[PDB]
């Protein structure tokens, strides 16, 4: 059922499964040891493979994370492609590692104990990261469409890496104008322009590089607080947008301000943005 | 949002509690809602809301919505989730439905399996059984075909009653899109009848399918369907004649049951008629 890709193949008897990881809604993932996937020596590496009462779309729409992922050159704030195992049994996924889970759930867990709480700094920095891996995204013609902390990945080292392939497109890989498109992407970090005109540029991820900036600066805050998605456009069209987190700069606050303007093209750009994140980084080090 | 007075239920008449289930692709709490049930005025009676999660996209509300309208076409049986109200203006929505304060089935199952936890008895496996094909029954008799029959989508009730739930990805028989290369790619494949796929039809007879494997896990105690047997390559198995095994528990009649609804022509599956029927004549023996 699948073509085998001999850049990409990698041998199931040279991959050992480890313990799962995360609360496994949407797919399986594992922890994994690959020998030789790096010349003999094991690599831990991540596992995403169907569940047991998988559908056929969740089949297809694995492949396709697969496939985008195979077009995205490798990047230091990017969980990337390793290998698969596609041939003669399961689909196996393979992807880089990062031992601190998801964004979210690690900004939560060190929140001020009224782990070691996150400094300024180390938000600016968590950022600044993301707003890398986005400008080199989007340098690949690449539309992440489902941006947010659930999406991003921590290593060992505090390193942050953007996830979640499954939404993903190649610039060209969009209906403009058909109903159906955007439909399937989370309405609170979405850009209005997606769903009033179906459409989706790289000016679309900075709207939703805002709604992540303003979840990191609340450590993990869930956005929109008791306002359903049902009632969320009609308020953005009134030009409602997020409040200012506590302890944040008016000067980060304002960055994303500028990111969920109601014109595409007035927002930043990812490039303009790392070099704001750049200076502000800077400036709170020294 | 339209306006159905028939259904609209006031917001303030209802009071969310805790959340039920696991909340993967939905969000569903318990409820007090106070004059649900027009008789009782002033009575507040406890049940389940569903509604969307922080992160929903438009397509889970169209769903969510296209979930409620097919609920207010399934008329009230005992063994099936009904749906009791849903209140759609000024604010998030909410499906209002039946209660079934001891989970959905395959849990129930797991958690009455030899080492609340009273082992299940052969006859309330039968029982069991019974109630679900008299709801697959009436929902065919309704021109309703499920598509999305499992354990984990049976509740059972405080008085252990078998009740058909999840109606997220049911249709009217005539609602569906024959031959469409789309269709039937949300239904879980480990229960989805091979024509489903092959031909992108689903009739009553797909359901039956869908009924046997939920039968197979009725009797192996919420066991996993096709132990060891990845989805990707199902399907082959499926072609080559491949069924599963005898459940330890159960007897020859009632797998060979189990295999009728596993006919690979759908028309030589039986019918939910005949199913409780003999079920009810299996049950009546032993009870």
């Amino acid at each position: 059922e699948l073509p085998e890709d001999p850049k990409w193949e990698f041998p199931r008897d040279k991959l050992t499964l480890g313990k799962p990881l995360g609360e496994g809604c949407f797919g399986q993932v594992v922890m994994a040891e690959a020998v030789g996937i790096d010349p003999k020596e094991a690599v831990t590496v991540a596992v995403k493979m169907l569940k047991d009462d998988a559908t056929e779309k969740d089949l297809s729409d694995l492949v396709s994370e697969m496939e985008m992922m195979k077009m995205i050159g490798k990047h230091k704030n990017i969980i990337n492609l390793l290998g698969a195992c596609t041939q003669d049994g399961p689909l196996y996924v393979i992807v880089e590692y990062a031992s601190k889970g998801n964004l979210r759930e690690y900004l939560r867990a060190r929140r001020p104990p009224g782990e070691e709480q996150m400094t300024f700094k180390d938000l600016v920095s968590c950022t600044y990261q993301l707003a890398r891996g986005m400008e080199y995204l989007a340098s690949q013609k690449c539309i992440h469409r489902d941006l947010a902390a659930r999406n991003v990945l921590v290593t060992e080292n505090n390193v942050m890496k953007i996830a979640d392939f499954g939404l993903a497109r190649d610039i060209n890989n969009i209906d403009y104008y058909k109903k159906t498109t955007n439909g399937r992407l989370p309405v609170k970090w979405m850009a209005p322009e997606a769903l009033f005109d179906r459409v989706y540029t790289h000016q679309s991820d900075v709207w939703s590089f805002g709604v992540l900036m303003w979840e990191i600066f609340t450590l993990g805050g869930s956005p929109y607080p008791g306002i359903p998605v049902e009632e969320l456009f009609k308020l953005l069209k009134e030009g409602h947008r997020m409040d200012k987190p506590a302890n944040c700069t008016n000067e980060l606050y304002m960055m994303m301000r500028d990111c969920w303007h109601a014109v595409p093209s007035q927002r930043p750009t990812f490039k303009q943005l790392v070099e704001d994140l750049d200076r502000i980084l800077t400036l709170t080090t020294n």
